[PDB]
This record gives structure tokens, C-alpha cells and sequence, in this order.
């Protein structure tokens, strides 16, 4: 089987992308942030804290004839930003694209963050990390993908995200039309749970290519690129006039610049993201200090290849036994 589904940025500034996921029978679809930096699939329910509901459509599995309580079981999850959520669990039928599992483990959310909250468009995630991160207590729970996989043509998904542009997920195949030139593989590590590679090293516009090992993650469910703070002062020093505020939380610019382009590479190959998507746009409305898109990622203690960078390539997610990654141009 396979499956393929759009997915859309939520704002001018694509600070995340949402997909549509059908959920029970009949179906109730909810638009889902799909994030492979995590493992848990949760949604807004009927069962979420009133409150704590601004606009987004909720999961209501007394209307599903398919959901069933999963007993006993609850979640909790923390996100890297500090956001957060919990509940219990049923289980139900969730299709993707076309593409169905049943007996899904479906996260029912009681309590969200403000951050969820405050955000109408997203009505909850769908975590395409390893199913080791799955935060279901007292019986961890698989992601979509993994109890996908085994009945997919191939052992695969792929993330094409767009540049203030819809995109495509796909699931069980590699679609070679919607990338440039070949697909550059790279090995993945599954110790922390997340698809975790190497890049070979970076250059900043124009400039000569810095031979170096950088460890980091692909993920989808975090906007922006955050690398080693050498490497980040390496870029904005070609940026008259960017510097690191400790008030805004990051390297801001004037929003008259013109950003040079960064490329990360993978293996022999190189991806160049663009400058423009680098442009985060006005701290705050009418404001002349622009937000950057590639900030220091020391006190995260993990490097992390986020949307803006792997919304410059096509990239394949290799759920094969021993996992990889692949990166093309599009």
C-alpha cells in the first residue's frame, strides 16, 4: 500500500505545516502537525479541558464506532520549546492520504499547553520518530509509520515541504519526479530515538565549504535550523548589522538585508538553503529587527536540521531495518 497526503503551511512564515488525517468511522478529520522529532500521535478531543480549546477541531471518539478505550493507558509529553500535553488513549482507525491503519493509538488530550492552545490551526501531532520515544504509560504505543510499514510497497516516507507553499508526505514510495539530480543517502543512529545523522559540513553564500562533522536531527515539527554556535556566528557575521539579542532569544537582523544562502552538506552532496528562507520576518509587527532562521543551538544540547533546512530538499525517511536518511534537491 502506499499513501499521500498535502501538506500546508499554517502561516506567511511557514512556522509549521499541517496535514489532513482521517480519524474513526465515520471519519473525523483533524489537520495534524506530522513531526519527526517526536512519536506520540495526540489530538484536541472532546475530552480536552474547555478552557484550554480556541478553534480547533476536535476528536470526539464517542461518535467513532470504530474507537475503543485503551485502559489504563495515559501520556504526557514535553516538547523541546517547553510545550506540553497529557491524557489517555484509545485506539481507533487513522487513515493518511489514502493510506489506513487500524487499532492506531490515538493520544486523547485532557490537558495542552498555552502554546497548543493559542495555536487555532493545529489540532494536534502526529509523531513520525522512532516508537521508542512514544510516551504511552504503562504500554509504549507505536507511531502511524511503524504500524504502517510492514504493509507498505516500501519501508519508507518522504517529506517534501514547500517554501510558503503546500507540500507532500508520502508514504510507501519515492515519487522521483518531485526532486533533482539523485538522492544522496546517510546513516542514521536510532540511540536517542529520533533520526539522528551526520552532516559532512557547511558553507555561508558564496563561500568555501567547511569540511565538518555535525550530528543532528531531522524534524519536521521544529521551524527553524539550529547548529553549533560556531558555525552560526560563521553566518551572521555576513550579515551587516545581525546580533545575537538576549532579549528577543536569538540573532536578529535588520530587515533591510539581503541573507546569503547556507549549505549543509550530506555526504558528497550539497543542499543550499536559500536566503530567503532564512527571513523569519519582524519580532514583532512593524518592528525594522528581523527574526533569523538559523539560530545556536548550545542549551538544546542537540543540533537540529529543522524546516528550514528540509524544506530545501526533497528527504526520505528509510524505515528499512537498518535505517537511513536521503536528501535531494528539488
Amino acid at each position: 500500500s502506499t499513501g499521500s497526503a498535502t501538506t500546508t503551511p499554517i502561516d506567511s512564515l511557514d512556522d509549521a505545516y499541517i496535514t489532513p488525517v482521517q480519524i474513526g468511522t465515520p471519519a473525523q478529520t483533524l489537520n495534524l502537525d506530522f513531526d519527526t522529532g517526536s512519536s506520540d500521535l495526540w489530538v484536541f478531543s472532546s475530552e480536552t479541558t474547555a478552557s484550554e480549546v480556541d478553534g480547533q477541531t476536535i476528536y470526539t471518539p464517542s461518535k467513532s464506532t470504530t474507537a475503543k478505550l485503551l485502559s489504563g493507558a495515559t501520556w504526557s509529553i514535553s516538547y523541546g520549546d517547553g510545550s506540553s500535553s497529557s491524557g489517555d488513549v484509545y485506539t481507533d482507525t487513522v487513515s493518511v492520504g489514502g493510506l489506513t491503519v487500524t487499532g492506531q493509538a490515538v493520544e486523547s488530550a485532557k490537558k495542552v499547553s498555552s502554546s497548543f492552545t493559542e495555536d487555532s490551526t493545529i489540532d494536534g501531532l502526529l509523531g513520525l520518530a522512532f516508537s521508542t520515544l512514544n510516551t504511552v504509560s504503562p504500554t509504549q504505543q507505536k507511531t502511524f509509520f511503524d504500524n504502517a510499514k510492514a504493509s507498505l510497497d516500501s519501508p519508507v516516507f518522504t517529506a517534501d515541504l514547500g517554501y510558503h507553499a503546500p507540500g507532500t508526505y508520502n508514504f510507501g514510495f519515492i515519487d522521483t519526479t518531485a526532486y533533482t539530480g539523485s538522492i544522496t543517502y546517510t546513516a542514521v543512529s536510532t540511540k536517542q530515538g529520533f533520526w539522528e545523522w551526520t552532516s559532512t559540513g557547511y558553507a555561508v553564500g558564496s563561500g568555501t565549504f567547511k569540511s565538518t562533522s555535525i550530528d543532528g536531527i531531522a524534524d519536521t515539527g521544529t521551524t527553524l535550523l539550529y547548529l553549533p554556535a560556531t558555525v552560526v556566528s560563521a553566518y551572521w557575521a555576513q550579515v551587516s548589522g545581525a546580533k545575537s539579542s538576549s532579549s528577543v532569544g536569538g540573532y536578529v537582523f535588520p530587515c533591510s538585508a539581503t541573507l546569503p544562502s547556507f549549505t549543509f552538506g550530506v555526504g558528497s552532496a550539497r543542499i543550499v538553503i536559500p536566503g530567503d528562507y532564512i527571513d523569519f520576518g519582524p519580532i514583532s509587527t512593524g518592528s525594522s529587527s528581523c527574526f533569523g532562521g538559523i539560530q545556536s543551538s548550545a542549551g538544546i544540547g542537540i543540533n537540529i536540521f529543522g524546516d528550514v533546512a528540509l524544506k530545501a530538499a526533497f528527504v526520505v525517511f528509510n524505515g528499512a531495518t537498518t535505517p537511513t536518511l536521503g536528501f535531494a534537491s528539488k
